[PDB]
């Protein structure tokens, strides 16, 4: 019935993500190993918010830390941004996978259950921007017909999210590991914009 009677009213990050571990909000924790909540302090002005842990993160518990989590952190270091000054996590705190473990989108109503925590994550960070790394983390912010090849660098402001924080919605890295070779420079020029645009915000 939601991740909502999980969640502690904390703004503590370390009790939020102890409690996560306890999360039967929808069946992703039966197979994954941990939950895997995000990394960084409540100091942190930029949050960063992709779809869910891989085959890597369920093992080392933390997120963006496989292929993904490298380009990423290359295409950060292009943007002149640090890491450790932000505020990453997921859509989803459990690894969702069919039989190598074969990493498999989650549903919307995975999404949904999972979102309180990532409210949760919010409220305690009060990011001045999210960035949002891929669709399903867009459509867990700005509804379920949002397009982010359509909005990809514009600076969105919605009603609803905690705090009014900027919103910048990018693709996800691995689209771009996943995508022929040919067009990988200029992908990767334009993740590393998109996440400029985010470092521009006042
Ligand atoms: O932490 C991670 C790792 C891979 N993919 C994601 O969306 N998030
Ligand atoms: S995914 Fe989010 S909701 Fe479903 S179990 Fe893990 S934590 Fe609870």
């Amino acid at each position: 019935a939601g991740a909502q009677d999980f969640v502690p009213h904390t703004a503590d990050l370390a009790e939020l993500a102890a409690a996560a571990g306890e999360c039967r909000g929808c069946g992703l924790y039966r197979d994954a190993t941990q939950a895997v909540f995000g990394a960084g302090g409540r100091s942190a002005r930029i949050m960063m918010i992709g779809e869910q842990p891989g085959d890597k993160e369920d093992l080392a518990g933390l997120p963006f830390v496989g292929p993904a989590g490298r380009l990423l952190d290359r295409a950060l270091e292009a943007a002149d941004i640090d890491r450790d000054a932000l505020y990453v996590t997921n859509a989803v705190k459990h690894f969702k996978f069919t039989r190598r473990r074969i990493h498999k989108t989650p549903s919307r109503t995975e999404v949904v259950a999972c979102r309180p925590w990532l409210i949760a994550e919010m409220t305690s960070v009060e990011p001045d921007v999210v960035v949002l790394l891929g669709a399903t983390a867009a459509k867990a912010l700005l509804g379920n017909d949002f397009r982010v090849t359509q909005h990809r660098g514009e600076v969105l402001h919605v009603d609803d999210v905690p705090g009014d924080p900027a919103l910048v919605a990018t693709v996800h890295p691995s689209s771009l590991l996943r995508g022929p070779k040919e067009e990988r420079e200029s992908a990767f020029a334009g993740l590393v914009d998109d996440l400029r645009v985010a470092a521009d915000v006042r």
